[PDB]
């Protein structure tokens, strides 16, 4: 068992590993950036124990990126709020500049929801994907959310409001769609989006009009301007002489001919992809599966590539206090990191994992070792009712019963994938959490991430290592 | 303002600092270890903002130790519980071995509360202080709690139950005080305690009997065996031919003759020292003040010293969900770190800050930048009542009013130093939080702390750098 000699050996071996670390002071050819949306440090710890329950290692289990030698902390406050949204943070960790709540790819002069600001090129911030393109290297994005969602949008878009995924959202805020480009338009018509070799995720709805119907579901599109952007995207590649494929299910994705495919657009859902615990495994590719094809495509570029992969529905589950699903989305991303590591050369590939912001998840005591992380922790000594190990500072989990008592979770509740674990402050959708989040890095110049940094530091360091952009560079 | 150019420069300057880092691969003469008891990463974020509210820098403020270049995470699960207590964690980050809940300086074979296990030397784990003393170096402890509390007890005691601070606690568990040494006895009669050059904190009560009265308060002591351990401590130093001083208030501490004082015992309270916001500043020394004198005394030793400093009441305030006080305790420690840095040479002194475990504090949205961290965040969209930025996953803050609604905090509540901010799961004392905590390190071999580690790793690394102990060593 876990006795003196055991813990002494465990520590000495970790010390030996630490002392055996070798710095990689050489250029990064590739950068793969994983983003766990709303994946607080507490989400990681919880997810680790969750994984341990599946492997029988429990609290001794390790998350794949926890094998990396470099971890760091990231300060997420933005230019007008203590607790950032996904838009302003993505602007920060992908374009290197912090900005206001709800804004993407514009600096803090921007007044949210006022489109004029997205017409002023002087306020634009440029993404690490843009910088890779300027250096003549390939780029792509993979996510479990609509591909027009704030996080992936950070790599290409410039909007005064992140809600403007399609033209109908622009119209809804009474701005002029003709001149106010929505995110979906920017992805297909403007740089850097129009040059991405790989685009995968959900959100088909934003790419064709109300008069047209969704492949798969036959749901009317959301566009109100008659544009069929998927066909525009395809026509465009064809006119360049390149080969392009649009797929919308797993079988077709897995069937794509890697060697002969220049551009790949894979949209697997009308909106966000189905959560891990609800998806049809036959029809939807998993995050690791999307990740692997992305890397196969982008890696054909002998000068390198940048790829963003987002485990995005971690956040959505947390907003509903649906912690069981949140942990399942997190492990899907954890497995995609293992997939990426198994396919790339660490002497030339940076793999970085971080979160945009956290969520108010906490891990209460005092269950025994090996207890299922989603289980009860004990019984309150104030009201004599059960309470769970996991709970929230914020969200719809707060529940006062009809007869005026604290809602007591049951066994059935715990297994219910839609059960909302208790919060301290009721809100229809949980707020994010302002606590610093983690960064974990492997590959060239991973040692640029050792201490505590502003969230916008990230891409400046990455550009230095990759030799892209107009900042200081390893190749300078 | 915080515009593009401003964030670009901010990031480039942080990059320039990172690239300028120089590794210190030399022996550590001194090691100063700060322990924020119960100081979760969320506590550190919140304290940072709390500090900013005092200085006018707000979210852009920095915690002193956040200036260190090396930060890491620490996994705090122990041998029987997911969420550790202060006893088993101190055994881990001070003796290098994880152990069971409530046990100090004995391995996991120990059945808590059963004294027999504290008679078996084979089960003993030895502290970093013990290692320093075996190498011929000085040691000391400083804390805001009773000096017999679990945290400082980790540097010297071996007990089957951390409650055994004095003999009356042993008796209370129906063990035999004659053979079961309480922690106060071990501090004064056994090694390594008996050799500490400096001992500061509270807890006088455990050092003299019921028949005797406290200096200052005249409160009867807790001992039931007639022992006057303070006089035993003094007699003992005198008989070695050394000069010793016992002080119990701030003037006397500050009046101590550093050059001619070999041993210093400073007990400033009957129990735990008064919290920051309640203490009489005339009668009680602050954490930084205790820290400075400790350093002044220990640093006379040309071969080096180890010093533990604990910001201990951080925890106690969080148990009561008294977040305002918790933050104030935290900054007292933050200031002590700055004191220690100003006093020592980083080419030869390691300064390391960490926490034993966290608490279930979360930071909710969405207050504007510059809002006081202790203020309201907004109004719930479910019950139309205010909620605070800060709240808890666990504790006594949970409050259902008489008419069966969520308690709505008022302005007066916020200002009240004893107001308990809301929790999600009511409990008389909040539980600790199982989430990984931070480590931040400066000086020689600070770069042994880059990634994610088991909590017991810490002292093994520190021993290697200081060249003490029987593990692998820089000097080997
Ligand atoms: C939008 O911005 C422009 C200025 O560049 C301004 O004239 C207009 O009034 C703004 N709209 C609002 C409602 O703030
Ligand atoms: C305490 O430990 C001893 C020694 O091995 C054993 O004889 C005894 O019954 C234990 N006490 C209890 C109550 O378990
Ligand atoms: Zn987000
Ligand atoms: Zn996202
Ligand atoms: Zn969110
Ligand atoms: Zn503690
Ligand atoms: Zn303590
Ligand atoms: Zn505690």
């Amino acid at each position: 068992e876990e006795d003196k000699a055991y813990w002494n050996k465990d520590a000495q071996d970790a010390l030996d590993k630490q002392l055996g670390i070798k710095l990689r002071e050489k250029q990064a050819k590739n950068v793969i950036f994983f983003l766990g949306d709303g994946m607080s440090l507490s989400t990681v710890t919880a997810a680790r124990i969750y994984k341990g329950g599946l492997t029988g290692k429990f609290e001794r289990e390790k998350i794949s990126w926890e094998e990396f030698d470099f971890a760091a902390l990231s300060k997420t406050y933005n230019t007008d709020k203590q607790v950032t949204d996904s838009a302003a943070s993505a602007t920060a960790y992908l374009t290197g500049v912090k900005t206001n709540q709800g804004v993407i790819g514009l600096d803090a002069n921007t007044v949210r929801t006022n489109c004029s600001y997205q017409l002023d090129e002087s306020l634009f911030t440029y993404s690490i994907a843009h910088w890779f393109q300027e250096a003549g290297r390939s780029t792509g994005v993979v996510t479990s959310t609509r591909v027009t969602h704030a996080t992936p949008a950070g790599t290409y878009a410039h909007v005064a409001d992140r809600d403007w995924e399609n033209d109908s959202d622009v119209v809804h805020d009474r701005e002029d769609p003709e001149i106010c480009d929505d995110i979906a338009e920017q992805l297909v018509f403007r740089e850097p989006g129009k040059n991405f070799k790989v685009i995968m995720g959900g959100g088909r709805r934003g790419f064709f009009p109300e008069e047209a119907l969704d492949i798969e579901d036959g749901i009317p599109g959301e566009r109100e301007d008659g544009k069929h952007l998927i066909t525009d995207w395809l026509d465009d590649k064809a006119s360049q002489g390149a080969t392009a494929s649009y797929v919308w299910n797993r079988d077709d994705l897995l069937a794509v001919d890697i060697r002969n495919t220049d551009y790949l657009m894979g949209l697997f859902s009308y909106t966000h992809l189905d959560t891990v615990l609800t998806r049809d495994a036959e029809m939807d590719p998993t995050l690791p599966e999307m990740t692997k094809v992305a890397i196969e495509m982008l890696t054909k570029d002998e000068n390198g590539f940048f790829l963003l992969v987002e485990g995005g529905r971690i956040d959505h589950m947390h907003h509903a206090n649906q912690i069981r699903q949140s942990l399942a989305e997190t492990l899907d991303m954890e497995e995609a990191v293992s997939m990426a590591l198994s396919m790339t050369d660490p002497e030339e590939t940076i793999i970085l994992v971080t979160a945009d912001h956290g969520h108010t998840l906490t891990i209460t005591g005092y269950a025994d070792r090996n207890t299922d992380i989603l289980d009860f922790a004990g019984i309150s000594d104030l009201d004599d009712r059960r309470y769970t190990i996991l709970d929230y500072g914020s969200g719809p989990g707060y529940h006062i019963t009809e007869d005026g008592k604290r809602y007591e979770p049951t066994e059935e509740d715990l297994k219910d994938i839609n059960f909302r674990y208790a919060s301290a402050a009721p809100k229809h959708s949980v707020t994010h959490d302002g606590t610093d989040v983690g960064i974990w890095v492997n590959g060239p110049f991973a040692h640029l991430f050792t201490g505590v940094y502003e969230e916008n530091y990230i891409p400046h360091a990455l550009a230095y290592a990759a030799c892209v952009g107009t900042g200081r560079t390893f190749c300078d």
